[PDB]
């Protein structure tokens, strides 16, 4: 695999977005491995709707947290709505799907990433966006503003996001929570430190769907 992977050069990311005052980073989370997956195996670049997983997957608690594993596993099962037809409202509302006519995707299953490996994650990344949680609620990760963060943080994981890349020494993480958050809404966290969680736990509970 490369040195360096960004996901967003090969045009399989979308813009950054605002989860607001929702806990809904697990549908994010999920959506970013979706958006990328379909890229990688159709061509397009499309967005999809993390307001219908919020809505739809009862796994979850729609804006008090979920599982991104739960959300992809709905999207395996059933499928899911562009985010133009399906948009973003920031709050659980009923599930709207069959309302909103037949699906626009649909993958094939959902794997885990071998846990506490950084090697497994870097090969997972290398093939597409993957599901990954850290620890979040450290005021250090909140206020960071850009550079490559080491921490301080522990490995009390309690954010979703998605690794989008990685370079010698970093891991490379699209966040939900707006631009004006990181570098442009992106965090590069330390790798390669030896330890087996992962700074801030990153190597806890790594999910990406699988499209045939």
């Amino acid at each position: 695999i490369p040195e360096y992977v960004d996901w967003r050069q090969k045009g399989a990311v979308t813009p950054v977005k605002n989860q607001g005052s929702c806990g809904s980073c697990w549908a994010f989370s999920a959506v970013v491995t979706i958006e990328g997956i379909i890229k990688i195996r159709t061509g397009n670049l499309n967005q999809y709707s993390e307001q219908e997983l919020l809505d739809c997957d009862r796994r979850s608690y729609g804006c008090n947290g979920g599982y991104p594993w739960s959300a992809l596993q709905l999207v395996a099962q059933y499928g899911i709505h562009y985010r133009n037809t399906y948009p973003y409202e920031g709050v659980q509302r009923y599930c709207r799907s069959r309302e909103k006519g037949p699906y626009a995707a649909k993958t094939d299953g959902v794997r885990q990433v071998q846990p506490y490996n950084q090697g497994a994650l870097l090969y997972s990344i290398a093939n597409q966006p993957v599901s990954v949680v850290l620890q979040a609620a450290g005021k250090d990760f909140q206020l960071y503003r850009g550079g490559i963060f080491v921490g301080p943080c522990g490995n009390k994981v309690d954010h979703a996001v998605a690794a989008v890349g990685y370079g010698p020494n970093y891991i490379l993480i699209k966040n939900s929570w707006g631009t004006g958050w990181g570098e442009n809404g992106y965090i590069r966290i330390k790798r390669g430190t030896g330890n087996s969680y992962g700074v801030c736990g990153l190597y806890t509970s790594s999910f990406y769907p699988v499209k045939n």
